[PDB]
């Protein structure tokens, strides 16, 4: 098995292009099937009040210190960016809310085997459908449409159930020196920064195949003396 941890945040654009370009790769990878992905929490901003009612194009000029057109091609970049993966985004409706909760949900989904689903839900909710994700009543709907058990999912937000494992997913990126996002780690040893080309990504997959599976080697002689476990 190859396992890839990726850190990514519902609020990051780049993150949602990265998770595409990555797909492109794994579809690309002969030995898909035995690649593992799971997602881990990372908040752009974790102090975030629940719900900033500012526009995105201005929420973004704050963050980089420029003018509202500078942010405005920022922001067009990012959209016809993204409408190469075939994603269509739309930061006119979106709603600058703490991604804290929502990172919750996706955990709660992890643990029924549909992280990944859950995961993309949130990224389409918040990128193109000006959906609120620290909204409880939206979170309760988007785990339905993914298939989740409704009530649970809200009990478990109301709760708090993963609010510690995503404070130690968030931690576990500081620890890795991870300050950006995505951010994907192969094998537990090899670290790729940011929405990566889905070749370079391919690479990194085979590399990693390559590594642990070195070709059989010719044996020479009769078995001597050894000790095993």
């Amino acid at each position: 098995k190859i396992r890839v941890d990726i850190w990514s945040d519902i609020a990051c654009p780049w993150c949602y292009i990265g998770k595409r370009r990555f797909e492109s790769a794994l579809g690309q990878f002969p030995q898909r099937d035995q690649v593992e992905v799971v997602w881990h929490s990372f908040e752009l901003d974790p102090s975030a009040r629940p719900l900033n009612p500012i526009a995105m194009r201005d929420g973004l000029a704050m963050k980089y210190s420029i003018s509202p057109a500078q942010a405005q091609g920022s922001l067009d970049h990012m959209t016809q960016t993204a409408a190469q993966e075939g994603l269509e985004y739309h930061f006119d409706r979106v709603k600058l809310a703490n991604t804290f909760l929502a990172h919750q949900l996706i955990h709660y989904a992890a643990e029924q085997g549909q992280g990944d689903a859950m995961k993309e839900r949130l990224l389409r909710a918040y990128m193109s459908e000006g959906q609120n994700v620290n909204d409880l009543d939206t979170l309760q709907k988007l785990a339905a449409e993914v298939g989740l058990d409704a009530g649970a999912a809200r009990a478990a937000l109301e709760a708090g159930t993963y609010a510690q494992a995503v404070r130690y997913d968030e931690a576990q990126a500081q620890q890795l020196g991870i300050t950006g996002v995505p951010f994907f780690v192969l094998g537990g040893k090899y670290g790729v920064s940011g929405a990566q080309a889905p070749e370079t990504l391919l690479g990194a997959l085979s590399q990693v195949w390559a590594e642990q599976h070195p070709a059989p080697l010719t044996m020479l002689g009769q078995d001597a003396p050894a000790e095993g476990c």
